[PDB]
């Protein structure tokens, strides 16, 4: 059923910092986001040329940005090579140990938040504005798994008994009451605007 | 012995752009090269986790930048997850060309030379400064080669009977007459801490 893991110490911190620090241009996390779901993208494009089997979980490479101010999330689903169990766990991770000891380090230089990105660390940015984050993904070589986190330590991993989303992965967004401006149309278009004009793939904005 | 291979025809577009067009903010080009050591670098770092036999070939996991005078050439040596023949052929390859159309697409609209990085195709920014680049590589699953390619839409893929390297990339720069100021010790330093301050491995300039 849901297994709970507690995050590496290094990992803990960071997430205390992001909730913690005062600092306004939260709008960074998407940026991020967006260029994770870019990355992914790219793997599956890359090994589809040696591979073309690998396709057959679905043909389009896009990006979605689902806004829904009922249940206040915001949604970044991508179509990309996802993730294994073992993706969800080992990785963000041991990788993400080294990245975050430096981005720390940095913040004491006197560097910036939205610098975040150049070590590897950049999802976490999403706890800017989201209280709660649930991740679905499905990757070619394993079953659907649902991650979740409301940081505090701790994440769940669990099989995803939900709709089936054939390859991917999304980001659920549980924005924070004062952070619902990241729902708005406006809103969104001026960011990806702004910090995402040039990823080479689609970025769909759905409308409510 | 040498296979010769024509590039796709976008890339061979985007190869001379490089070299005709007037831009004078050349250094933009050791960013790139750096970036691309250290996604290497961070690709067999990640593989080494599940399995810790890929590092048998090489543990230390750093960038050299070696300046040669007599020479006239700047070396780029990482110990990055390497290259297979496969790669040096197909990666840059079907990847590219959909970053090329979008980066030449984006220099029509305004945009400049230094977001070529943006695109995925940052390396081919060596030729604002290179006559001719040397490629030699080396991945676990595969023997050393050597790509070769002075641009004029063809490159080179031969088996390196040279010395081995273990694994990784080395970037062999054969510089332009008057691009020898990225020989001088404080010009690299000058570039390396402006552009590459924040790259999670050892970065060591070499002298003379
Ligand atoms: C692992 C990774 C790192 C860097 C870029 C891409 C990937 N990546 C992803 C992917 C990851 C993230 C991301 O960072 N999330 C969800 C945070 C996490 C929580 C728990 C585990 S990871 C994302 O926002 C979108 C994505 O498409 N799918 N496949 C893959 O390789
Ligand atoms: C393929 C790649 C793309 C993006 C980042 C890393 C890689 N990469 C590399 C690697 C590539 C380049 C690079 O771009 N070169 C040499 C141009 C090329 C000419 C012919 C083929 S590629 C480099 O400067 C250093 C590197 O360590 N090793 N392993 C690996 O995956």
């Amino acid at each position: 059923e849901v297994e709970t893991f507690a995050f590496q110490a290094e990992i803990a911190q960071l997430m205390s910092l992001i909730i913690n620090t005062f600092y306004s241009n939260k709008e960074i996390f998407l940026r991020e986001l967006i260029s994770n779901s870019s990355d992914a993208l790219d793997k599956i494009r890359y090994e589809s040329l040696t591979d073309p089997s690998k396709l057959d979980s679905g043909k389009e490479l896009h990006i979605n940005l689902i806004p829904n101010k009922q249940d206040r999330t915001l949604t970044i689903v991508d179509t990309g090579i996802g993730m294994t169990k073992a993706d969800l766990i080992n990785n963000l991770g041991t990788i993400a140990k080294s990245g975050t000891k430096a981005f720390m380090e940095a913040l004491q230089a006197g560097a910036d938040i939205s610098m975040i990105g150049q070590f590897g660390v950049g999802f976490y940015s999403a706890y800017l504005v989201a209280e709660k984050v649930t991740v679905i993904t499905k990757h070619n070589d394993d079953e659907q798994y649902a991650w979740e986190s409301s940081a505090g330590g701790s994440f769940t991993v669990r099989t995803d008994t939900g709709e089936p989303m054939g390859r991917g992965t999304k980001v659920i967004l549980h924005l924070k009451e004062d952070q619902t401006e990241y729902l708005e149309e406006r809103r969104i278009k001026e960011i990806v605007k702004k910090h995402s004009q040039f990823i080479g793939y689609p970025i769909t904005l759905f409308v409510e």
